[PDB]
């Protein structure tokens, strides 16, 4: 196809590895570049840890309100937001607000220790159908990206697959899905990535992640004006450990993709 001919020639000028996996929700086609390889999520991957405790939620009806207690231990290396806790304490929606629209390495981890460790992540995924994804460590050391290493990878057809579920389908009850929604649509690092190569009229939400290897990952859910909405992953890997980001790459496969509406 045009498209894949079109993406093989922008991985080929990156001198990196790209996988990218379309859903349009019109008529259930996907378009697919390395869309069974495996790539590390990096951030990707809180987008499941906060889903996993909405899913919680269903049942214990206040937990997004359950304070939590952050401590100067528990702040890593990434903590824009829970820093401004420390001593105090951000209930489990902040929480997962702050891992979502801000990446907070902290948030994700107070929100895998909810969930009773990573083991309790990748267990909501098997729980939706994906048999794929696999969370193993928590921040930072999840980020390593090493080149053939499986831990806290997953492809990117499954990462569509699951996200189309959790924010289009019903993996999640109704006022779950409506707030990981407006979380994600709500994104502040996302500015340079997919969203650079749309329309600047649809509405995306999307999460970022980057890593070590160069590694440089969005999701996204897309709504375009007057139709349905469209579902998008893109992850590329570099294989020098200390290479840059490419935020570029992702832009440009989002517009490569876009032109084939």
């Amino acid at each position: 196809s045009a498209v894949q001919q079109k993406l093989a020639a922008l991985e080929k000028s990156s001198g990196g590895r790209l996988g990218v996996a379309l859903i349009d929700t019109a008529d259930n086609t996907q378009v697919l570049y390395r869309g069974d390889e495996r790539f590390p999520m990096c951030s990707t991957s809180k987008v499941m840890a906060a889903a996993a405790v909405l899913k919680q939620s269903e049942t214990q009806k206040q937990l997004l309100n359950q304070p939590v207690e952050i401590k100067p231990a528990d702040l890593v290396n990434y903590n824009p937001i829970a820093e401004k806790h420390v001593n105090g304490t951000m209930t489990l929606a902040e929480l997962s607000a702050a891992a979502l629209q801000y990446s907070d390495n902290t948030a994700m981890n107070k929100l895998i220790a909810q969930l009773g460790g990573p083991g309790g992540v990748t267990a909501f995924a098997r729980a939706i159908g994906d048999e794929t994804f696999r969370l193993d460590r928590t921040e930072p050391t999840l980020n390593t990206a090493i080149p053939g290493d499986p831990r806290d990878t997953t492809t990117p057809r499954a990462m569509a697959q699951t996200l189309r579920q959790l924010t289009l389908g019903h993996a999640l009850g109704e006022t779950q899905r409506a707030q990981l929604v407006t979380w994600l649509k709500g994104n502040t690092t996302g500015a340079a990535s997919i969203r650079a190569g749309l329309p600047t009229s649809w509405t995306v939400g999307d999460k970022t992640g980057s890593g070590d290897y160069g590694t440089t990952n969005d999701i996204a859910v897309i709504w375009p004006q007057g139709r349905a909405p469209l579902v998008l992953v893109t992850y590329f890997t570099q294989p020098q450990q200390n290479a840059e980001s490419r935020r570029d790459v992702l832009a440009s496969a989002a517009r490569i993709i876009a032109e084939g509406l």
